[PDB]
């Protein structure tokens, strides 16, 4: 095929540009991200009913949603959370590739046929079905440093003219919202109604019955009478639209006229719908707006293009209001994606380099440097293919696959040089004659790193994507390179090449051939050499600790407050508001700004957690290894723990937000007897019991949940009631409207429907006895106190009830202990979970369900693979012991890489064996070559096995140390890398380094043996 | 294009002296002018809506609207004039 | 039914048109609301684009705008389905 | 029509433009289905 | 029918291309298909 | 899917005849069905 090319180039020329406009346009219609989607499809059922504890949500709602969310296709699980602050989180998660669309319109389907059974407060709340993705794109927090407005006004204002605009930009998938919109609270003053001889119920009627709107009519509307000349719609009742206008509402009128108004007896003002969360930033009151990417979109775009929009608007604000960035993460991705570029443009131009190092014919070195970006384009287009993107995990993917690359054109150009240089033959029989002696070599060489790649690419579950980007990025580039070598190459070297340091690497090479003949000499020594080094090799790997994927400072990092049971919303500040003084005054230089949010954390949503997103400035202003992220957050927490109220860790973000920690198990108990939750409680304390006895294996077993808290209960006697004549309709109404509050309807603000929110006063509604200042009105207009129908105690309740699949539930979460692998824990925690009480099972989710799931299938799936390799070498050889020669060199490489991790102190993570696996096949590629002349040497001369081997190995040696030399000075920056983005770089460079160095420098002195002891073996 | 349209504002205070709620206001003016879907029917086997409306002569001008008379808590009945006020304002009759 | 068309822009098109953002292959949106109360939300989409997927991607955006629609608008019932823009033939029938 | 009209004058309106069809073009068009209140410029008395 | 206008240059220029490309890689020469690249406005002034 | 080559039958009612007038019709095409056993067996209907 390419003596096809050689005596026709223009085609070849053609061809290749055709690859290259190609690779151009996908490089414009690729995405952009950080991250491809890993997690399988989840769908989060959000309830809200207000007012409500974790039982009644629990009671109401939760069960009866879950009841009827059978008949779902492709269902891995579900688990739901019903918190004490009246909210429902139901997520399903599906599985892997199944339709996030289909499976979300399934799910609100079901959810709308089971909506007639919800409560009338869930339905007025409204229930969303809705699919989580990643975190956020960008964090667009909204603040006001003259203080005159508050949180719920800024809060307003994002909703009013922020919400509706940014949406609006390309590439904005959805929007949410830090804080709640106006909404019109009228705050019932007990006092006033015990004495206008009033009960909420009234107020709530009033308001419902005097702000509805009304169907009317028309004036001579259809069917019209004989000589009708008008037609004209009429408008009856109309929603109020002024605070004072609600003021007015009348709601009794006595019998002396005494015409009670709203505003009498309760306080009509603006608010906000929901006081739980309350945000800040740097201390001032402040907003947010939370912006993820759409599904097919840019991300260095279409988050430049939100920053021009809020510039655009910046004019059009009140006094004081300005927008801040507490989160981002495209300069980020940018950055890393600079530094891939830059690492590639670096690799042609030290190939370049060394090739004319090499090869003193300038001629000759422009070769690759025309071929190798060409392959590079085609890649592109090859992503454009499959509907991939500019991912972190394919950029570096193909970084590893520039090394596959550069060689592949070298050995083609130094084999023409050295047939020209040897022969002395005119550039085309030149050409022809090193593409003859390795054309099936290249195609060898290239079934053989695909048998390698392929199978990563099929790994299940949320790992299975990580490796498959790299599979693809690698596959297809070395598709493209394999025809790169057999088409652009050889027409190059035949129109682009002339006609017709050195002594010191002649005098290496004499004496190289020489060490070579003398180890050929005696070759029982370096067998058993060999064997020491791969028992070293399996000692060293299975001695290794193991990670999901290096954790980066993008930046920014977390902080949790967690105030122990029955804090108040007060008691989080004033520990929230010491943080960022730490922050904003002992780190100085290093933290540019905090975003303090109250009363959200992570386990819970109560009043006693909350999260602070600690931005730190750019790279360029953060020095030296003490001003990272991870040297800061183990600072803060040393500091934090002085405090002696809350619980305050600072953590940094996971690589990947969706899951991480791959040492960790999500073991779950499952009470499938109808326990209830005290036996669940203790079977779970008895689990944690046991597994502390355990700390070799098991180390920090902690649960996922809420202990249980006091809560104050009222029971109302029903004699009692039914004797004073006080409904217990009437009395429910009157609690649940002071204490939790009731949205009445909707009004009309500003062209805008907000929610009218009906409420005690907060000075009404604190202690217990405030109890006694609500009175019911009875049949007969008279008024009972709640001391006299009911009584009041104090219980044990659980604050956040959780359930798996239908049926309660407690998370328990833990670790292996070091140097014991994840599997090997969870078969320790399964057998302790054998010996629990009856009725209480346990079941794995999240990771480890995809670990138990896809089981041990990595064994398999390097076992076919190696079958296929074997297979293609003894294809491409005729004879069946010829490819043993080539598959024992794996360890030579894997060696290298492994003492380069121990040495760095890196992880086995997913770079550190994408890395293995590049230098496993680019040491493979130079043994084929090797063996391949070896044998050509034998049967097309018939030579004697040590003459030909030593011929072969000098012939090939420039070639491959060519090729280590460019690709080792490479890496060299990503080895010594240490700023922004220089984790994952950094491990994804030593690995391939330090086992490229040992795959060449005693691989060479390794293949000719293991050839020659193959030969006369068999 | 641009429609006069007609517009009846009711006195809430006046009404509720009157002894008519805006509750029977309301549903009585719809049922009257609008149309009111009550309910449905069997017509031949099929199922069919039925409607109450005001005959053809009673609901075609402005000052037709005096010969409705609402009835009061205790009986009377209250006409619609004594409680309601008319103007005649403009509107788009439709927005793109 | 009953609203102008003012009124019916703010409580309907305006609540669900700014919903409709972040849909697959969209072109353009054209609402309209008249006197009678109705509204039409027109979506076209690219074309080569899977109708029946638009669709689907149409009704679960819409659904997340409920909540915020009046409860009068709901006994009535939001329809969304795939439309044309004129009519192939007209079967008129009479009676000889 | 403009305006706040009628059935009964769009009707006229309807009649006109079918007499005019079905006489003066009586030799090329054979068939006039006039639908009052009915358009595709919205829906109302005052189209068709 | 402006998406047409707009897209229509664009749809001449990549036929030209692809047309002189097929030309080039058939016929083994560059000046080949150029003495047909000049004999397309003969073609298509008589269309005009 | 197959009825042993059994056809199954529809005695769909149009104009609004009722219930009575339907099974009066379903006697009369049963009766019908009796008439002919060299044609059809087992003609019976699917319905209390």
């Amino acid at each position: 095929m390419p003596n096809f090319f050689i005596d026709r180039p223009i085609f070849a020329w053609v061809i290749a540009i055709i690859i290259m406009l190609a690779g151009g346009l996908a490089i414009l219609k690729l995405p952009v991200a950080q991250y491809p989607t890993i997690a399988p499809p989840a769908v989060t059922i959000s309830a809200s009913y207000p007012g409500a504890d974790a039982k009644t949500v629990q009671d109401t709602v939760t069960q009866v949603i879950e009841q009827n969310m059978n008949g779902i296709d492709n269902l891995m699980y579900m688990s739901s959370n019903s918190d004490s602050t009246g909210t429902v989180q139901i997520t399903l998660t599906f599985e892997s590739g199944t339709d996030a669309d289909i499976a979300q319109v399934q799910v609100q389907n079901k959810l709308q046929l089971a909506m007639p059974l919800l409560p009338q407060e869930v339905q007025q709340q409204g229930v969303s079905v809705e699919k989580s993705s990643s975190s956020f794109l960008m964090v667009v927090g909204v603040i006001n440093t003259d203080g005159t407005m508050t949180q719920e006004d800024i809060s307003d204002y994002v909703a009013a003219n922020m919400k509706d605009a940014i949406s609006r930009t390309s590439g904005v998938g959805d929007v949410q919202l830090f804080g709640s919109q106006y909404a019109m609270r009228i705050w019932m003053n007990p006092n006033e109604l015990n004495k206008f001889q009033l009960t909420p119920v009234d107020v709530i009627t009033a308001i419902k019955a005097q702000n509805a709107q009304v169907a009317a009519g028309q004036l001579g509307g259809t069917p019209p009478v004989k000589g009708q000349q008008l037609n004209a719609s009429i408008i009856a009742q109309t929603r109020l639209t002024s605070t004072e206008e609600f003021g007015k509402i009348l709601l009794k009128v006595n019998q002396d006229g005494s015409r009670v108004l709203l505003r009498d007896v309760a306080k009509i003002e603006l608010g906000g719908e929901n006081y739980d969360i309350i945000a800040e930033f740097n201390g001032q009151p402040a907003s947010g707006l939370g912006i993820k990417l759409a599904t097919g979109a840019n991300a260095l775009d279409t988050a430049a293009a939100i920053r021009a929009e809020l510039a655009k608007m910046e004019p059009f604000f009140p006094s004081g209001l300005k927008i801040v960035y507490p989160y981002d993460t495209t300069p980020f991705v940018k950055i890393s994606i600079h530094e891939v570029v830059k690492t590639l443009v670096e690799a042609i131009i030290l190939v370049f380099l060394v090739m004319y190092l090499f090869l003193q014919n300038f001629r000759a070195t422009l070769i690759p440097t025309i071929a190798v970006p060409v392959v590079l384009l085609g890649t592109f287009a090859v992503l454009a293919a499959f509907g991939f993107s500019i991912n972190t995990l394919t950029m570096f993917g193909m970084v590893l696959a520039i090394g596959l690359l550069v060689d592949d054109a070298i050995v083609v150009v130094e084999n023409v040089e050295r047939v020209m240089a040897e022969e002395g033959l005119p550039p085309k029989e030149a050409t022809r004659k090193s593409m003859g002696q390795i054309q099936g070599a290249l195609v060898g060489i290239a079934m053989v790193l695909s048998a390698v790649f392929v199978p990563m690419a099929f790994f299940g579950g949320s790992t299975g994507a990580i490796y498959r980007q790299f599979s693809i990025t690698i596959v297809s580039a070395m598709a493209l390179s394999v025809l790169v070598a057999l088409i652009l190459t050889p027409a190059l070297c035949a129109t682009m090449l002339k006609p017709i340091f050195n002594r010191m690497f002649e005098k290496s090479t004499h004496h190289y051939t020489d060490s070579v003949g003398g180890i050929l000499r005696s070759t029982g020594r370096y067998l058993v050499l060999y064997l020491i080094i791969v028992v070293g090799m399996a000692y060293l790997f299975v001695r290794l600790p193991s990670s999901f994927l290096p954790d980066e400072d993008q930046g920014v990092f977390m902080t949790m407050v967690q105030l122990p049971a029955g804090a108040t919303q007060e008691r989080t500040q004033k520990v929230l508001n010491e943080v960022t003084h730490y922050y904003l005054t002992k780190e100085k230089n290093n933290v540019e700004s905090v975003f303090a949010v109250n009363g959200f954390g992570f386990a819970g949503r109560g009043q006693n957690t909350g999260i602070a997103f600690v931005s730190l400035k750019d790279w360029a202003d953060r020095p030296g290894e003490e001003n990272k992220v991870e040297a800061i957050t183990m600072r803060a927490t040393r500091a934090f723990s002085q405090i002696k109220d809350a619980m305050v860790f600072a953590f940094n973000l996971p690589a990947i937000v969706e899951l991480g920690t791959a040492t960790g198990f999500d073991f779950e108990l499952i009470d499938q007897a109808g326990l209830g939750h005290e036996k669940l409680t203790q079977a779970r304390n008895q689990l944690l019991a046991e597994a502390a006895k355990h700390p070799d294996m098991l180390t920090s077993v902690r649960p996922n949940g809420l202990e249980d808290t006091p809560q104050f209960k009222i029971d109302i006697d029903q004699e009692k009631a039914q004797a004073l004549g006080v409904s217990i309709n009437d009395i429910n109404t009157t609690l649940g409207a002071a204490w939790g509050g009731s949205y009445v309807n909707d009004f009309i603000d500003r062209g805008r429907v907000k929610k009218v929110y009906v409420m005690s006063e907060a000075k009404y509604r604190m202690l217990p006895d405030d109890i006694g200042d609500w009175y019911v009105r009875a049949a007969d207009g008279q008024m009972v106190p709640f001391s006299a129908f009911s009584s009041s105690r104090w219980e044990y309740g659980s604050p956040r009830l959780e359930r798996y699949n239908g049926l309660p539930s407690m998370e328990i979460l833990g670790q292996a202990a070091p140097g014991k692998s994840t599997g090997e824990a969870m078969e320790l925690m399964e057998q302790l979970a054998s010996k629990l009480p009856t009725g209480v099972g346990y079941d794995w989710t999240g990771m480890s369900y995809q670990e138990r799931l896809s089981g041990n299938q990595a064994p398999s799936l390097y076992a076919i693979s190696l079958i296929v390799v074997f297979l293609c070498l003894a294809a491409l050889y005729e004879s069946w012991s010829i490819p043993f020669s080539v598959m024992l060199v794996v360890p030579l490489g894997v060696i290298g890489a492994l003492l380069a991790a121990t040495f760095r102190g890196l992880t086995n993570d997913v770079y550190f064996q994408v890395g293995l696996l590049t230098t496993i096949g680019l040491s493979a590629k130079n043994a084929i070559l090797i063996v391949e002349f070896a044998k050509d040497l034998m049967d097309k001369e018939g030579k004697g096995l040590i003459e030909a081997t030593l011929d072969a190995v000098r012939m090939r040696l420039r070639p491959i140390l060519m090729t280590s030399l460019a690709f080792i000075l490479g890496v060299m920056p990503l080895v010594i890398s240490t700023g922004a983005g220089s984790g994952a770089q950094n491990a994804v460079g030593t690995g391939v380094m330090g086992g490229m160095v040992t795959a060449t420098v005693l691989a060479i002195f390794f293949v000719p043996v293991f050839f020659v002891v193959v030969r006369r073996r068999f």
